[PDB]
Order: C-alpha cells, then sequence, then structure tokens
C-alpha cells in the first residue's frame, strides 16, 4: 500500500516508492518501434528502432505512448499493481489545466490508482532542500525553468521557460564534434557524445577568459575514449558547449540566458520577498551538474542584482533526483495523506476535482 511516486520528464523518467531515498526505476522517456519497446529496451535496441519521445519540453504531448511509459513503469519496472497504490505524479511548471485533467482521468480510468496527486517539479526539489521559499533554476533533457516559491506555494506569474536543456547541448557538441570531422549521427552516436558532455564539460566562471587560455595553452584539453578504443580531444567545446545556457545566440535562440531568467523572475516577484529568493536559489535537474555552474550563476546574479543582497546559489550533489526526491518526501507525509484525490472524490466531481487539490 505505499505510494508510489513517478517523475516523468523529457529525457528520463524517475520512479519508486514514496520514503525511498532514491527512484528504483531510471529509464528515458522513449517509445520504439521497428508492437512497441519502452525505455531499456527501446534504447538497447539501436538504430533499427524510430523512437518517439511522448514529453516534449516538460509537457506530455503523445498522451497514449505516455499510457506505454506509466504501464512500463508500474509494471514492468516496480512490478506493482497500480489499484493498490497512491500514486503522486509530477508536473512541468505552469503546466497547463487540461493536461493535468488528462493525467487525472488516466490515473484513475485506465489504471485504477485509488487515489492520486500531481505536483510541480520545481516545487518538489525545493523541498527536497529543506525549504518553502526560494527560486529553483530546474533545468534538465527538454526544458529549463526559473519558479520562484512563497511559504510552499510556487508564484506562477513570475514563472520563465527557457526550452533549451539537456538535449540541445548535446546536439550542440554533436554538432561541433561533426565539424571537425567525427561521424555522430545515429541515437548510439548520440548517446557518445552525450557522455562526452556530461564527462568532460564545464561552465568557465568568465568565459571570454577562459577562451583565451584555450587559445594560448593546452592546459584544458581533455580526452575521451571512444567506445572501438580511438580517442578524442576537446579543448574549448568543453565550456563553448554549456555556455548556450547563458548566451542562448550560441545554437541560434534569441533568448535571455539563465542568469537572465532568473534575474527576471525574482524582479516580477514582490520586492519584500527578493532577499529570501536571492539567499535561497537551487539548481535542480541534470544540466545544472556541470562544474562551474553554481559560481557562475553567482557571479552573474550578483552583477544584476541590489549591493551586498546576499546571493547562495545551493547545488545540492542529489540534484539529478531532487523532483523525485521532494515527492518521495512529500507523498510520506502524514499531512499530505489528506491532499490525495481519492477515486471516490473523483466519481462525485470527474477530473476537475483537480483544480481544487492541485496545482
Ligand atoms: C504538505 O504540503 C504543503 C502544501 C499543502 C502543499 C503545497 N504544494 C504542493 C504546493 O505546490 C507544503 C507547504 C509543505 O508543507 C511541504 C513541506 C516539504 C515537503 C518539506 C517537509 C519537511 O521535509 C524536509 O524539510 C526535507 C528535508 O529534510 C530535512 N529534515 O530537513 C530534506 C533534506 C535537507 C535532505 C535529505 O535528507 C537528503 C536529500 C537525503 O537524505 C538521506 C534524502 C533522500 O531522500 C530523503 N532524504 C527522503 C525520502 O523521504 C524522506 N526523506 C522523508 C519522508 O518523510 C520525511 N523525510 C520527513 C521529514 C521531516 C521534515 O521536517 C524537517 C519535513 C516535514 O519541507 C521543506
Ligand atoms: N553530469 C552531467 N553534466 C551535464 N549534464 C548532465 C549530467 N548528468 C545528466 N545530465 C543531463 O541531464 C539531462 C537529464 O536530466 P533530468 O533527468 O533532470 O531531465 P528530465 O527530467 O528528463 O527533463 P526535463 O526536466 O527537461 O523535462 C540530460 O540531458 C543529461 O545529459
Ligand atoms: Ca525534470
Amino acid at each position: 500500500t505505499t505510494a508510489l511516486v513517478c517523475d516523468n520528464g523529457s529525457g528520463l523518467v524517475k520512479a519508486g516508492f514514496a520514503g525511498d531515498d532514491a527512484p528504483r526505476a531510471v529509464f528515458p522517456s522513449i517509445v520504439g518501434r521497428p508492437d512497441s519497446y519502452v525505455g531499456d529496451e527501446a534504447q538497447s535496441k539501436r538504430g533499427i528502432l524510430t523512437l518517439k519521445y511522448p514529453i516534449e519540453h516538460g509537457i506530455i504531448t503523445n498522451w497514449d505512448d505516455m499510457e506505454k511509459i506509466w504501464h512500463h513503469t508500474f509494471y514492468n519496472e516496480l512490478r506493482v499493481a497500480p489499484e493498490e497504490h497512491p500514486t503522486l505524479l509530477t508536473e512541468a511548471p505552469l503546466n497547463p489545466k487540461a493536461n493535468r485533467e488528462k493525467m487525472t482521468q488516466i490515473m484513475f480510468e485506465t489504471f485504477n490508482v485509488p487515489a492520486m496527486y500531481v505536483a510541480i517539479q520545481a516545487v518538489l526539489s525545493l523541498y527536497a532542500s529543506g525549504r518553502t521559499t526560494g527560486i529553483v533554476l530546474d533545468s534538465g533533457d527538454g526544458v529549463t525553468h526559473n519558479v520562484p516559491i512563497y511559504e510552499g506555494y510556487a508564484l506562477p506569474h513570475a514563472i520563465m521557460r527557457l526550452d533549451l536543456a539537456g538535449r540541445d547541448l548535446t546536439d550542440y557538441l554533436m554538432k561541433i564534434l561533426t565539424e571537425r570531422g567525427y561521424s555522430f549521427v545515429t541515437t548510439a552516436e548520440r548517446e557518445i557524445v552525450r557522455d562526452i558532455k556530461e564527462k568532460l564539460c564545464y561552465v568557465a566562471l568568465d568565459f571570454e577568459n577562459e577562451m583565451a587560455t584555450a587559445a594560448s595553452s593546452s592546459s584544458l584539453e581533455k580526452s575521451y575514449e571512444l567506445p572501438d578504443g580511438q580517442v578524442i580531444t576537446i579543448g574549448n567545446e568543453r565550456f563553448r558547449c554549456p555556455e548556450t545556457l547563458f548566451q542562448p545566440s550560441f545554437i541560434g535562440m534569441e533568448s535571455a540566458g539563465i542568469h537572465e531568467t532568473t534575474y527576471n523572475s525574482i524582479m516580477k516577484c514582490d520586492i519584500d520577498i527578493r532577499k529570501d529568493l536571492y539567499a535561497n536559489n537551487v539548481m535542480s535537474g541534470g544540466t545544472t551538474m556541470y562544474p562551474g555552474i553554481a559560481d557562475r550563476m553567482q557571479k552573474e546574479i550578483t552583477a544584476l542584482a541590489p549591493s551586498t543582497m546576499k546571493i547562495k546559489i545551493i547545488a545540492p550533489p542529489e540534484r539529478k533526483y531532487s523532483v523525485w526526491i521532494g515527492g518521495s518526501i512529500l507523498a510520506s507525509l502524514s499531512t499530505f495523506q489528506q491532499m490525495w484525490i481519492t477515486k471516490q472524490e473523483y466519481d462525485e466531481a470527474g477530473p476537475s476535482i483537480v483544480h481544487r487539490k492541485c496545482f
């Protein structure tokens, strides 16, 4: 009867049981066809399968394939009967109301859960840091958000979204390396470049200075052993790739960078709470894992913020799993149990009960 927590991401599903300290199931958010394969099944049968991604920039957009992902989660990964477990699902900031209603309809009508809830991902990450007030930078495979939160609740009018995250950074590195004369095209090759990104990339504190260092010495060069044993060496690509988060123009996007969106979000909030936001900037998601990113954010926010405001960037080491962990905590609390949408409540009112019980 333990509650389930399923954190639905653009790139990865993280799922498990409330009270656990990490998700037991982490698998790609992919459905593959030459009947259909889900997750690891679809990844380790490379090439001959075309892939669909049911979650696009954080939002569920292919509902039938999303049902396959949920089926795979319950039955293949966790080995549970959904009808025996309250289930907490996560959603993106600013998820449409009709989307949350559809998630609810599916959980009750398709999976026959006894109870469910939908929580905002960035909010859960803040909780996982021990806070109810702060501003989260959540950046994953598909989307980046800035979400200011006060006394446990997101401030929707101040949320910012950037459709630039980990997959765009992998694609950019792939482009750079393809131009330098390497062959990286297939989905197996995408996996290699993702790995190079994750192992060798970092955020420069000062991008101009770092470009000058790389132009004058070999001290920033790092090597990477490909799957056949041949070696690739990169230098300034290491920091040019994630610099895109700060300078989206690198991939031809007109948007403000993540430091500017963070500041703009704080400036949309009541002046009386900004001190608390500046002192509680929490990073969440895999794309915040780059070495150097917290220090860079600290500098850039300091440049924009009023003088002497204490700026604090919190970068939890567990931040690849922060959203999930926040859900695990929330769903375990005694005070939360009154908050579940029960099947009875859903029968009484319908799927639109979700607006009165969730955000
Ligand atoms: C009830 O919800 C309301 C409101 C109605 C809902 C609003 N929305 C959803 C809005 O969108 C909301 C305002 C609110 O109260 C949310 C509260 C937050 C979930 C959260 C609650 C507190 O919860 C907390 O403050 C969370 C923090 O605990 C501590 N005690 O500070 C987490 C840590 C700092 C880090 C981890 O220990 C670390 C990451 C790691 O440690 C080994 C770890 C990984 O998994 C976990 N820990 C884990 C999984 O389950 C648990 N931990 C768990 C299960 O229950 C507990 N912990 C209980 C902890 C006691 C805490 O008090 C100190 C707990 C009350 O506070 C930030
Ligand atoms: N060490 C790392 N350095 C840089 N990027 C990383 C690292 N580890 C993981 N990533 C990237 O994090 C992304 C996955 O993060 P996460 O699980 O938070 O995203 P998601 O929830 O699937 O997506 P979204 O939140 O955008 O919908 C991938 O793009 C992955 O390459
Ligand atoms: Ca996510």
